């Protein structure tokens, strides 16, 4: 994948920053 790795770590914002 191409922005696939951008999507991916996208997912991790949303998590990492979601739980805190």
């Amino acid at each position: 994948g191409i922005l696939d790795i951008k999507n991916k770590v996208s997912n991790l914002f949303k998590k990492i920053k979601g739980e805190k």
